[PDB]
C-alpha cells in the first residue's frame, strides 16, 4: 500500500514528514524544498504513478486532493491566495512517480508558471 | 448558466474560443495568451468562482477537469508531459473568477512554477 517511491515510504510512515492533514484517501505535508513561504503537497494514499495514468474512476479522488489543498491553505492562513500545480512527466518536471499536488502561497506567484 | 465572466460568455458561445473538447460538464479551449507551445484551459460549465469556493460535492467535477486535461494533452501530442495549474486569488495570479485549469506543455517547464 502506497507504492515503491519516496511518497510510498511517507504514506507507510517509514519516514516522517511534516503532516498537516490525513484522512482515509490522502495525506498533506510540507515540501522539503519549499519554493514559497508556504509550499505543501497533497498525495493520494492510492498509488497512481502520474496524472496521465489516472482513470475515470479516480476523478473524485483527484478532486479531493484540491479540496484538501484548499482546506490546508486556509488552515495555514493563505488569505491572499495560492497556486496549485501537478507535474506530469519529463516536461512537467515530475521526479517522483506518485501523483502529487503542490500548493504554493505566501508570496505573489509569477507568470509563466515555469 | 456559465456565470458573468469572460468564461461565461465562452460557455454560452456568445464568443467563440478555440474549443478542443466539450462534454456536459466542461469545456477545453486554447489559451489566447499561450505561455508554452501548447497551452489550453479546462473549465467547468458550472460557475464556481475560485477553487477556494468549491464545495465537497464538487470533487468529482474538479477531478473531471484533470482527466479531460490528460485526454486533451494526449490528443495534442504531449508525449513528454505537461504541467497543470490552478490559480487562486491575488497571490495565485487569478484574473478571471471562474475556475480554470491551465495545461501547459511542448517545452520543458521550469521550477519554481512562478
Ligand atoms: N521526504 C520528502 N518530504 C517532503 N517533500 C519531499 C520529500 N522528497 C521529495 N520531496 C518533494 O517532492 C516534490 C516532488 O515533486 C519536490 O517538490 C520535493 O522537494
Ligand atoms: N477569450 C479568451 N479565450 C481564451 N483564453 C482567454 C480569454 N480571455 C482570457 N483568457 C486566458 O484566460 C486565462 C485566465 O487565467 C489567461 O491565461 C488568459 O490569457
Amino acid at each position: 500500500p502506497g507504492g515503491d517511491t519516496i511518497f510510498g515510504k511517507i504514506i507507510r510512515k517509514e519516514i516522517p514528514a511534516k503532516i498537516i492533514f490525513e484522512d482515509d484517501q490522502c495525506l498533506a505535508f510540507h515540501d522539503i524544498s519549499p519554493q514559497a513561504p508556504t509550499h505543501f503537497l497533497v498525495i493520494p494514499k492510492k498509488h497512481i504513478s502520474q496524472i496521465s495514468a489516472a482513470e475515470d474512476a479516480d476523478e473524485s479522488l483527484l478532486g479531493h486532493l484540491m479540496i484538501v489543498g484548499k482546506k490546508c491553505a486556509a488552515d495555514l492562513g493563505l488569505k491572499k491566495g495560492y497556486r496549485m500545480v501537478v507535474n506530469e512527466g519529463s516536461d512537467g518536471g515530475q521526479s517522483v512517480y506518485h501523483v502529487h499536488l503542490h500548493v504554493l502561497g505566501g508570496r505573489q506567484m509569477n507568470w509563466p508558471p515555469g
